[PDB]
Parts: structure tokens; C-alpha cells; sequence
């Protein structure tokens, strides 16, 4: 009922201007886990109207509404892998539309699946990676596990799922060959938001990127959605300190969590997961200059206007050096007790 009500005012309404929800809305200084919660169906509509997607491939409002508010309801909440996270990558999306000519590199239904996908593309995740899927004999590693990815996977299958679900295709009216080329994107991007995807196909991100993005090749059209889509996945890092500190917290409360579990089920975790032995300042600076930092430079390699995204990602590893102090205790505790020995 909660999401009838919800449904009724998304569709009669009518869809915000997107200057409405921010005087900044559409620059890479706005922080969209700013926007409440409450707010962020309705900005997902006002992104999707601004780029000009509904009136473009005639997206039947209801469906419409219908699937936005699905998807929302698809996310669990964990710390970090929540819809909030799936909202922000969406609006970085956005934000690369606006900002970067997207039209002069991609296909209009290759941008359109990118946002879809951002949307989508961590469809009811339990707050564990792959590895544990595996360990733990999950239902979702007896599905995948022998093709890998398996959670990537699974999101995928959640978002086929909604849009099989009654009212809620919002690519029905599509011809056949469309129906199949939007699924197929879809897939393609979804997978790619595994890092260890991103990590096999570096070499040949920097390779399209030294010789020159090639627009009638299609391995480059690819190559670029997967490095997008990266991007916007890790764009948490791109905003400023206080952003990235808060999203600190969220990604080690969740690692730790399953770390625990691990433990109790008799496995050694993961160092980054394991609260008994994980720094957390080196292994964000490990984290920020072997995956982050790489990926921002590509995208300012081969679009110059993405220059400050990388100079902000920089300045976010440079900060946890200067901070990573703070993490030995100097005298006494704040209790003065030396209880915890
Ligand atoms: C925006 C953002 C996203 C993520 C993680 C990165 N991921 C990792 O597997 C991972 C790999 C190597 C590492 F050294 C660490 I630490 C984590 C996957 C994910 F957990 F899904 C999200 N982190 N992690 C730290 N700062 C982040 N900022
Ligand atoms: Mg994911
Ligand atoms: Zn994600």
C-alpha cells in the first residue's frame, strides 16, 4: 500500500525540473547522497526526463514510475550496497552526460542502457562479495559460481526479473532487435562493475586510450561503456574528503561484518575485511593508487573535461597519508583507562 500511494504520486504528479532539486544539480561538486532518500525516485525520473530518454524512446509513464520504484524496493540495506549507493552512481551518470559529450563517443541507446544499468546494478546485494558466495555455499554460487561474477549476475537477473514482473517493462513497446540489443547492454555493463573485470581489460582500456578512441569500432564502444561504468561505480571518491571518510566507514562496516561471519564459520578473512587486522589508512591509500587513481586517469585521458574528477581522486589519497596519524593513540585513551590491554 506504502508503494501504491508512493506509485500514485510519481505518476500524477508530474516530474520535477532537475533545477529544482539543486541549484548544482548537474556539476561535479554535488554530492547526491545530499538528496533524502524520499526524494531520489522522483530525481530519478528528473535525470531520465533531462536527458531527454522518455520522450525519446516513448517510456510509458506508468511503467515507468512502476519500475523505478521496483528497483528501489530491490535493495537490501547494508552499509554501503544499498540504494543510496545505486542512486549516486546513477547521478554520476548524469553528471557525465552533461559534463562530457557522451553523444560524440556512444550510441544513444548505449547511454541509456549505462543509466538503466547504473540503476540496477547492485540489485539486491547481501552485503558479501564473490568469494564468499563461494565459501559459503550460497544459493547464488549454485547458480554462477561456474561462470563467475556471481553477484554481478545475479544483479543482472534481478533487473530481468523486474522488468518480467506485470506493468513493469518499461522496454516493451521496443522492436525486437532493440528489446535484444538493450538486454545485451545491459548484461554487458552489469558484469563490468566486477573488478575483477575492470582489472583484466586495464590493459586494453589503456590501449584504446594511447591509440585514440575510434567511434566506428565497436570493441571501443565496449571498452568505453565498461570504463564508465567503473567510474561511476567508484565515484564516491571523486567529491570531497568528507564524502569519501563517510564512505570509509559504510564500506569496512560492511567488510568487517562479513568478516566476522567468516570467522565463525571457521575462515580466515580477507585482510581488508578482517576488523582484528585491517588498517585502514593504508589499505585506502593501496585502494585509491592501484585502482582508484588508474581509472580516473583513463577517463581524463581520453576526455580532458574529466581532468578534475582525477585531480580530486588525487587529492583524496594525498589526504589519507596526512590523516593516517591520527590511527596510532597517543597517550592515554579518552578515558583515561588502560582497559583494553
Ligand atoms: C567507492 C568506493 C568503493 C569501494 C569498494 C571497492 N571494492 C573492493 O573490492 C576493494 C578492492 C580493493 C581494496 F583495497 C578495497 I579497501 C576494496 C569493491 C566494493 F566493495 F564493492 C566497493 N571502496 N573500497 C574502498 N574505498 C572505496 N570506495
Ligand atoms: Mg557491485
Ligand atoms: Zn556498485
Amino acid at each position: 500500500s506504502a508503494m501504491d500511494d508512493e506509485y500514485t504520486k510519481l505518476l500524477h504528479d508530474g516530474i520535477q525540473p532537475v533545477a529544482a532539486i539543486d541549484s548544482n544539480f548537474a556539476s561535479f561538486t554535488y554530492t547526491p547522497r545530499s538528496l533524502p532518500e524520499d526524494d531520489t525516485s522522483m530525481a530519478i525520473l528528473s535525470m531520465l526526463q533531462d536527458m531527454n530518454f522518455i520522450n525519446n524512446y516513448k517510456i510509458d509513464c506508468p511503467t515507468l514510475a512502476r519500475f523505478c520504484l521496483m528497483v528501489k524496493k530491490g535493495y537490501r540495506d547494508p552499509p554501503y550496497h544499498n540504494w543510496m549507493h545505486a542512486f549516486s552512481v546513477s547521478h554520476f551518470c548524469y553528471l557525465l552526460y552533461k559534463n562530457l559529450e557522451l553523444t560524440n563517443y556512444l550510441e544513444d541507446i548505449e547511454i541509456f542502457a549505462l543509466f538503466i544499468s547504473c540503476m540496477c546494478h547492485d540489485l539486491d546485494h547481501r552485503g558479501t562479495n564473490n568469494s564468499f558466495q563461494v565459501a559459503s555455499k550460497s544459493v547464488l554460487a549454485a547458480l554462477y559460481s561456474s561462470e563467475g561474477s556471481v553477484m554481478e549476475r545475479h544483479h543482472f537477473a534481478q533487473a530481468i526479473a523486474i522488468l518480467n514482473t506485470h506493468g513493469c517493462n518499461i522496454f516493451d513497446h521496443f522492436s525486437r532487435k532493440d528489446y535484444q540489443r538493450m538486454l545485451d547492454l545491459m548484461r554487458d555493463i552489469i558484469l563490468a562493475t566486477d573488478l575483477a573485470h575492470h582489472l583484466r581489460i586495464f590493459k586494453d582500456l589503456q590501449k584504446m586510450a594511447e591509440v585514440g578512441y575510434d567511434r566506428n569500432n565497436k570493441q571501443h564502444h565496449r571498452l568505453l561503456l565498461c570504463l564508465l561504468m567503473t567510474s561511476c561505480d567508484l565515484s564516491d571518491q571523486t567529491k570531497g574528503w568528507k564524502t569519501t571518510r563517510k564512505i570509509a566507514e559504510l564500506i569496512y562496516k560492511e567488510f568487517f561484518s562479513q568478516g566476522d561471519l567468516e570467522k565463525a564459520m571457521g575462515n580466515r578473512p580477507m585482510e581488508m575485511m578482517d576488523r582484528e587486522k585491517a588498517y585502514i589508512p593504508e589499505l585506502q591509500i593501496s585502494f585509491m593508487e592501484h585502482i582508484a587513481m588508474p581509472i580516473y586517469k583513463l577517463l581524463q585521458d581520453l576526455f580532458p573535461k574529466a581532468a578534475e574528477l582525477y585531480e580530486r581522486v588525487a587529492s583524496n589519497r594525498e589526504h589519507w597519508t596526512k590523516v593516517s596519524h591520527k590511527f596510532t593513540i597517543r597517550g592515554l585513551p579518552s578515558n583515561n583507562s588502560l582497559d583494553f590491554l
